[PDB]
């Protein structure tokens, strides 16, 4: 169909629909919003937020509810109800995490202490279960690649960015990074995108 | 197969998964423990956090996420995918208001602050946004009920013991928790669970 993608211009919360639309090779309209005209688009959407999936003039919101959506009946989901619910959760438990960060907090000393809280003294926790989960397994799930690959190799390349040295003690979780950006179609998308901070 | 729920003895976040069950006719283990039980318990866990759901041999975790599961291939998660996706919206827009709520914060005046500041300032944002995507429809999704709803009987219950006159300008909100409410299975299972604070 007709897709139209709203976000700002990063990666953030719209990159794992941009993932999912280059894997499976769907074209859409990938519409950054500009920071000072978010004021004016605000109030259009149904609940103040972005990012949001136009589909055919249907408005759908919340990134991860919108990516489930797109890998519906696809390997991509997990081919199992069980696997599709840990497909699931190891997404949630990425987002709880990166959803901790306050982003847009005005209070830059508030800020800095909170995120260096967060990479410094959370982040090892949730960097051992992860490894733990995935074990020597190819991928996340086992021996296929699913959205929440994806999803690890976005959430990690914004925390990289926060703290370079963030996988210092976790080479299987580089390695899975790597697998999935070795995948053809998101190597090339890799390559095209906006080159942002976030 | 032996469903067998983990979680403390509170609503929190197994009240979904526990709506599910009543709503479905699914027989499972209530199992809640005491703070006390916890420390040992949190490391046996894959990712040290509860509710878990032991479900033929496996571990799931993250309460969304289960829900999803148990509700899979029933009109309670949607009939169509695109309905599916709105309700995954909603209950994660729910989630996310909810998580903001340091509900773990030991300084009890910032804790006070923090929460007075969610009830009073931003609550009124999420809430106009819930009850216009309501509108007069008869449930969140339209005809039917859907797991969205109850997560908003579930998070309004919570809201309200903190703030009891909350929903007084919102009588389509309060409208629609009493209508979960009503449906009998959740009669009898608001009748029967532990009565608890949170
Ligand atoms: N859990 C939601 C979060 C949506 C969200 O909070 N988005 C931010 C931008 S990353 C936003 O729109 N913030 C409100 C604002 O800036 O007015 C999702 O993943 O879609
Ligand atoms: N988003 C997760 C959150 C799970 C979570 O954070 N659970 C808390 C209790 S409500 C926990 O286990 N905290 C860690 C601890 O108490 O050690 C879910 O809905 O399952
Ligand atoms: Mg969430
Ligand atoms: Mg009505």
């Amino acid at each position: 169909p007709n897709y139209k993608l709203l976000y700002f211009n990063m990666r953030g919360r719209a990159e794992i629909i941009r993932y999912i639309f280059a894997y499976l090779d769907i074209k859409y309209e990938d519409h950054r919003i500009e920071q000072a005209d978010w004021p004016k688009i605000k109030p259009t959407l149904p609940f103040g937020k972005i990012p949001v999936l136009e589909v055919e003039g249907l408005t759908l919101h919340q990134s991860l509810a919108i990516a489930r959506y797109l890998t519906k009946n696809t390997d991509l989901a997990g081919k199992t109800e069980l696997e599709q619910c840990q497909v699931d959760a190891v997404v949630d438990t990425l987002d709880d995490f990166m959803s901790l960060f306050p982003w847009a907090e005005e209070n830059q000393d508030l800020k800095e202490r909170t995120f260096n809280d967060l990479l410094t003294r959370q982040a090892p926790h949730l960097l051992k279960d992860l490894d733990t989960y995935l074990g020597d397994k190819e991928w996340f799930i086992g021996n296929y690649v699913t959205w929440a690959d994806f999803y690890w190799d976005i959430c990690s390349t914004t925390l990289l960015v926060l703290k370079p040295d963030l996988l210092g003690i976790y080479p299987r979780l580089v390695s899975l990074r790597n697998k999935v950006q070795a995948i053809p179609a998101i190597s090339a998308w890799i390559l095209k995108r906006p080159q942002t901070k976030l």
